[PDB]
């Protein structure tokens, strides 16, 4: 009963627990966690786990949210460039006079700078607007599905 | 050399190793695994653990990016109000003429219109602009780190 829900929503921020402690938390086997794990895998509700990293402890001080003007025909090339770019973590195709939104993290404001110049290379960016990051209130905050 | 670093590294899109294929892939013990994983996590380079959830599948099909202007007293309230929607994955307060970006995740357009109208019903909200996600290119991919 709901029981997939109550899974997902119990890994949300506790991934790395034990199927013995899944188990108890949702009064179950642990053949049973087992098992809808990997259902919930094997149909792509769970694409994978991992650590969320505070990239601001390892010295990744400057996030900025990065809105450029680029003619569809343009597209192409300019999402191929921003997979290059690692440190851009998010990047959006988006209706508006502004059609990519992207988002990095840089080491201070002279990185940004410098990733913003080597960006701009691409003469079809037409327009572009920075805006740097003054408190990441909330960052990729999964929400909890309701049971 | 750069243990911590290949550490984490491994970590990314693989969260639930095992302490055993973590030190196997890394070539050392499992106690160093658990030690310094303990220390990272102690630090607060890793904030935690969690799954990829897969919100397309769950038929959250939509995702907007939403620009607000607010008078800086009012940027509190507003975040606290934002933060509250489970379904804003993101809020950051930015420099620029709008001082908020948001990012929300919506079962369909009719139901991020409904939101999105609700939001702009607070009397502190200036300006706003809503920008429709049309294709996802890269969300919250976290980088590897130098080694």
């Amino acid at each position: 009963e709901n029981l997939d829900a109550k899974l997902i929503n119990a890994l949300l921020g506790d991934g790395r627990a034990s199927l013995r402690s899944l188990a108890e938390e949702l009064d179950v086997s642990v053949t049973t966690v087992s098992n809808h794990l990997r259902d919930l895998e094997d149909e792509g509700v769970i694409e994978g786990y991992t650590p969320r990293v505070n990239y601001d402890a390892l010295g990744y001080d400057v996030t900025a949210v990065i809105q450029l003007k680029v003619e569809g025909s343009a597209l192409p090339e300019i999402t191929e460039r921003l997979r290059a770019e690692k440190q851009m973590i998010s990047v959006y195709e988006v209706t508006g006079d502004y059609d990519i939104i992207a988002i990095g993290k840089f080491r201070d404001t002279d990185g940004m700078n410098t990733q913003i110049k080597k960006l701009l290379t691409d003469t079809d960016i037409r327009e572009s607007n920075t805006s740097v990051v003054l408190n990441a209130v909330t960052e990729n905050e999964q929400f909890a599905l309701d049971v």
